């Protein structure tokens, strides 16, 4: 039994409320099931993968305010954006949880009214893929029926990536970084470095000396690991959900997904684990 | 890198597209910021609020289901229900990890743009809370401002909650349910209940007989421990972002949300702890 | 400020305690660190294998049970033991994100301490992946060095699997399961194809059959998430460095995510 | 040097030992559970004492670091209540007696965090009677300052207006919440960029804090479900006493602050 408390605002007609801040008119009115009849179970696909965007769309916002702070050698303030990017992409990695609940034969029932329609056509996830340096331009190609959206990702491909924009911050600081991340095709996608081996090992091993240096490599080996989560999870429920059937997008499938897992974001933060002291 | 496999669809303009199907362009363009100049951490907030309100719409959906297969008697199908809803409650409340990332600090650059606004006016969030049973009919007279939100309030408030359909199917099942179950006025909240005492003792002291019972029992608890988590996680990152202000809806904050942790949705539940043996 | 109430039991001085009932003089001095001197990450280590090795140990108590009950084709007992049994999985999964605060400058402190020591030598592991059905009768080797551990995995080697249990519940069910030594790993069967597409097209006639093949594809689920999370926790830490085991290091761990210890339930995902 | 040999898995590995008769099922994710929780608190404390150690030597990012794998331990120990319920009430009937009056309200382990945190009350002291030596450990940890209290002795040496209590004094009494820090809090939630540091730290300890009540609020959930409103087996009213503990504050000031910042 709870009371209402005096002096709780009721005449709200006037003014601003939390559906109107929130656009949830707006909001609540994007969910169209498809199937006929209605499938019990679509409301949660679609769902699942909206929240998901909605925390994509967070997590971009807050990778570019992260490279704002590096690029102004604002260490605390970028490691605090990374914190919460961490925080979202674990989000992100603990939904899968209520996605399998799923069954392979409640799935049949609906599968049918996607049509060709795949996750791999989403434009967010790909700017983060290109934001962090998995700059594939094959992936271009997909976006062709979207002229802005391609266009967006243009400018993330033209740009140094997050790791690129941390190399150069090491530049500023003395460390021994090629000239070449001073300028160079930003297009093409970070190749590994055998020079950055003698800068990362010095790092690690005067930790007093370059704690902030430390520090954000840490942070960047925290999101690839817990991205490299993300897609083993959305694999591992593919395996239960569609087998080793091919994907609505076209691709293999799980084999296609697997070969992104393989990929790595930061390869010579890890190439310094077999020699490091 | 990764090559593009050759079975790639990659032309879209005369097919359902993920964005069509997901309705994106409505979506990702519900997020409308009210801070001059922007705010770095505006859009965490409604972000935070805008995927608790789509987990909310699932679980009203779920909630739903879950009654529709208790009225039919179809109990695997109302446990796997349960089971995809306490998912939903459990990211609800795993979220509350993200927004611990925002400081008061941080929080006074835009709390001023929101006025009023508060998860108080949520009507899917009150849709719920009426659902478990949770039924304020003074929760009507905050939403006067909005008639069909207030009337579909109104068809909750008046149906009989989910434990109230619990208590329906063991009625049908030869347990000893009084009469009022069956009909009464389901607009007054349920009062804690002693002749339901004896009721689930025998299902928890004979799980072989009572199996069925027994898991939808544990269900149950499972639910309201679940939301008595949500409840708390908000509560605690109230304190954290705001302290003892008081809310933007007027409420006196955190001592007016101690006082919904205080109630609890299944009573007699919890009370059967105290007197339950010893399964035979 | 909160006060002690009046009624509380103050006077052990004779009585079982918390203490005495969890053992915890003989569990609080099992850490044992070899660091000369002390290195701080050396309890971090001690313990993550520790917690570890207890919810293990657990997990083999719950499966045991869980087997039982499906001899006996007490399914929703069985249910509900695979339902602690996930849960103890994980918080085996959680965990690693208190070692992933570990670094390889860290580890590079006390890594040498340790000798050929590994999980690779865990008993209670091995213990549940033959449970589970991953039979390698080459893994008895390693134990040779401790032959009550190592008859004991050999008589968990030389039962049916969690999995043939259930497959042998099926049977006894009127499924329609092959009439056909469990050392063996169990070889992949394509004449259960139709048993369990009957299975998925009929919910309402095998939901006993459905919730236990969905409950077993959780479990594998949450094991493969463990070797994944394990696995990524080795490539932050030690990168591709042989492991102190001997082995290949995050080569030799793949091997096993590629493993499948319900190979039919995934299978039939293609068809159902 | 084996896997079993270097984590003392002999010992470890024996420390189980249900009591009931007939031996109850139950009864070992009961005593894993517990034997798990101490085993984290254990490192807890380890890291928790070394954080104190690097503050003392002005250490702030050593601090900081080591109070991000203690905010992972506290993290584990909040998650783990998941596998406990599904322990349901007419099973822990099947052993609770087993138990007589043993109770979490005797963790040694529980209590020396309870204390660093600074929530120190010397009536503990008694319930350790039994273990004279455990009780001079305890002794020890009311005696120095808490995490809090030499957060606040780090905050004087860099130039705050930290009063000059702080510098020494009766350790073991509960810090007792204090008008004049709220000025201090203030000049740091303001200037971030000035106090980076101070301003990072604090938000640590609101998340120990936060994290350690919601330990305490899963525990209760835990104990709601499992015996209800009956009294615990060491003595108190059970879910009443808990209660208590969660309407306690480690660092008040720290939320008190909220109030008027901005
Ligand atoms: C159980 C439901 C799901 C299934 C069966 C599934 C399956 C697949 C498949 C087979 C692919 C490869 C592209 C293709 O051929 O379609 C793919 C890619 C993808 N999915 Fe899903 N997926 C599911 C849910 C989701 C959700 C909820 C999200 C969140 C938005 C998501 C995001 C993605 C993304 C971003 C890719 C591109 C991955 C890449 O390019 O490496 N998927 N998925
Ligand atoms: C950090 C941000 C938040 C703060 C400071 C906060 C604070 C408050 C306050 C002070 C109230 C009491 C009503 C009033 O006077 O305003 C309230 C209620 C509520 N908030 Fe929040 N809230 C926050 C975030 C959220 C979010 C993200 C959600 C998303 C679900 C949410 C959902 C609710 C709900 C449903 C209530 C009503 C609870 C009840 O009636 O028992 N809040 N909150
Ligand atoms: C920094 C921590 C760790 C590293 C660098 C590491 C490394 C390794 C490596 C390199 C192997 C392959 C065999 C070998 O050559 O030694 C292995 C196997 C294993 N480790 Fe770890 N490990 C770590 C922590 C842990 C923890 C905390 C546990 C918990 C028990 C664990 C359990 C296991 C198990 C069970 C195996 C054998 C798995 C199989 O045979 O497929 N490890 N580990
Ligand atoms: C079924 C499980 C449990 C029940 C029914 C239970 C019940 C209680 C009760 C009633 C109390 C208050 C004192 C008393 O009368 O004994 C208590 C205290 C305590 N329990 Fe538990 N408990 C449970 C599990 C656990 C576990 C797994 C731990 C892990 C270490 C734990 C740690 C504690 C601690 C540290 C206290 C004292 C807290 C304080 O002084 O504020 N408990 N428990
Ligand atoms: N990277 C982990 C642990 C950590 C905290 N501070 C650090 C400083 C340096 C290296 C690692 C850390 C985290 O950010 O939570
Ligand atoms: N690509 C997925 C389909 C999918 C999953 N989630 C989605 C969301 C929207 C559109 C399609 C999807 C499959 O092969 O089945
Ligand atoms: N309620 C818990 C444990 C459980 C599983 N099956 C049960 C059957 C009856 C009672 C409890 C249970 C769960 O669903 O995880
Ligand atoms: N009640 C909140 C305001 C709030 C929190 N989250 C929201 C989401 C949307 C609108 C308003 C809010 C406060 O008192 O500060
Ligand atoms: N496998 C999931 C979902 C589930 C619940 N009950 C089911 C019954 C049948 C199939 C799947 C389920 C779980 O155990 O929570
Ligand atoms: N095998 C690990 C060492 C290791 C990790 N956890 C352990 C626990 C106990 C003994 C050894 C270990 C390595 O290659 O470095
Ligand atoms: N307290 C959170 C957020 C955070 C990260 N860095 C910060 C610096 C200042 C204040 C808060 C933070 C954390 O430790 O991750
Ligand atoms: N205090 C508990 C008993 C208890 C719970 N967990 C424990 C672990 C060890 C010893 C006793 C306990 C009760 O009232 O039932």
């Amino acid at each position: 039994l709870r009371d209402l408390e005096p002096g709780i605002h009721t005449d709200l007609e006037g003014r601003l409320t939390y559906g109107g801040y929130l656009r949830l008119d707006q909001l609540l009115s994007a969910q169209q099931p498809l199937s006929e009849p209605a499938h019990h179970d679509e409301m949660l696909f679609i769902i699942q993968a909206q929240t998901s965007e909605l925390w994509l769309k967070l997590l971009a916002h807050e990778l570019r305010a992260a490279i704002v702070h590096l690029q102004r050698d604002e260490v605390w303030q970028c490691r605090k954006v990374l914190a919460r990017s961490k925080q979202v992409l674990r989000q992100l990695t603990e939904q899968w949880s209520v996605l399998e609940t799923l069954t392979p034969s409640e799935y049949m029932g609906f599968r049918d009214v996607l049509g060709p329609s795949s996750g791999f056509q989403s434009l967010q996830y790909r700017y983060i893929e290109f934001l962090l340096g998995n700059k594939n331009p094959q992936m271009l190609q997909v976006f062709a029926y979207d002229p802005a959206g391609q266009a967006r990702l243009r400018e993330v491909l033209e740009a140094p990536s997050l790791y690129e924009e941390f190399l150069r911050y090491l530049a500023r600081f003395g460390h021994a970084i090629p000239q070449q991340y001073q300028a160079r095709d930003w297009t093409a996608a970070h190749v590994a470095d055998d020079t950055l081996r003698p800068v990362f090992e010095r790092i690690y091993e005067n930790t007093d000396r370059y704690w902030r240096e430390y520090s954000l490599c840490e942070d960047l080996v925290d999101v690839e690991t817990q991205f490299q989560l993300w897609r083993f999870r959305h694999m591992r429920t593919v395996m239960r959900v569609i087998g080793f059937k091919r994907g609505t997008g076209g691709s293999s499938g799980v084999g296609f997904l697997q070969q992104a897992l393989a990929l790595t974001f930061f390869p010579e933060l890890f190439d310094v684990r077999t020699s490091v002291g």
